[PDB]
């Protein structure tokens, strides 16, 4: 299979509002607004789907999935029977409330639609990110903090003050939150999250890791981060560089600079946009003066 072109849009931008959203994810796309949240890149989340530009015409991620599923995964086809990622820009101005994700078993076990989440985080710029209890904690004792008006949890967690690229990797159980943080987070196709509220209290205790977390744990190497079925990396490009996908699908997400993009026919990449490569496209050029480029990729 072969009917795809090298490099897949998206129609449409899919951003989402949010109270703690500030300015920086309206101006990657090109125009001044307060409160985004969230850009979906080529979600195929039934929530929120994307919608693609497939040489010059328009459907939805959904739709391209169920009819091009195998030439999309190439030889993750075999592990991968419903679209295996969400790809999220973040922007957390405001601090976020303290959250955690479910593991496959315990969101099976809890009974949801969804899976569970684990996730790599990609850092653009210098905030806060908090992930994992710094020491051991009681359930019982958390719970007496929800009774004040409102705990700062965040102070319970590891703290990293970041620099760009720094990466995350954050795994079911794990808690985590973020402070005026600029960030690409590709998880799991899955949006379950227990923040640490009466609402959700019940389904907290049941998937939340109380232990201490050490820092290695959590972080990342610089600009590279995996987990067992995807990763991320950032590629540093000067003139023209030779991109592989491996076999699998990709997705690219511009950081800086402006690309030029060849594979089986040319396009190009704006900081702030992502291209959908399907596996069918074995490798490509990418050429910048100066920039840095995000490939996403599946794990077989
Ligand atoms: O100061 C902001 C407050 O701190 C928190 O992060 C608590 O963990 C909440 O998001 C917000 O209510």
């Amino acid at each position: 299979g072969m009917e795809l072109p090298s490099f897949i849009f998206q129609a449409q931008e899919n951003l989402v509002e949010r109270p703690w959203g500030g300015e920086w994810i309206a101006l990657l796309k090109g125009f001044r607004q307060s409160g985004i949240g969230e850009s979906w890149e080529f979600s195929a989340h039934t929530s929120r789907p994307s919608t693609v530009l497939v040489k010059g015409q328009q459907l939805s991620m959904i739709e391209l999935f169920s009819k091009h599923r195998d030439e999309l995964l190439g030889r993750a086809a075999e592990k991968f029977s419903k679209f295996p990622i969400l790809v999220r820009l973040i922007d957390a101005a405001s601090p976020t409330q303290v959250h955690v994700h479910p593991s496959d078993k315990a969101a099976e076990s809890l009974g949801e639609a969804e899976g569970g989440v684990e996730s790599a985080w990609l850092v653009f710029n210098k905030g806060k990110a908090y992930a994992g209890f710094k020491e051991d904690v009681k359930i019982e004792e958390l719970e007496e903090k929800l009774k004040e008006e409102d705990f700062d949890f965040k102070t319970l967690l590891n703290t990293f003050e970041t620099t760009p690229y720094d990466t995350f990797v954050i795994r079911p159980g794990i808690p985590h939150a973020g402070e005026g943080l600029r960030v690409l987070e590709v998880s799991s196709n899955s949006t379950l999250a227990y923040f640490f509220n009466e609402n959700d209290w019940e389904k907290v205790k049941k998937v939340l890791n109380t232990k201490k977390v050490e820092e290695f744990e959590v972080k990342g190497k610089k600009g590279m981060a995996e987990t067992e079925n995807f990763g991320l990396e950032v590629v540093d490009v000067t003139g023209t560089a030779e991109i592989k996908t491996g076999g699998v699908m990709n997705i690219l997400y511009a950081a800086e600079g402006y690309f030029i993009l060849r594979g089986k026919e040319t396009a190009d990449l704006h900081r702030g946009y992502s291209c959908l490569v399907p596996a069918s496209t074995d490798s490509f050029t990418v050429e910048s003066e100066r920039g840095k480029i995000v490939r996403i990729y599946l794990k077989v």
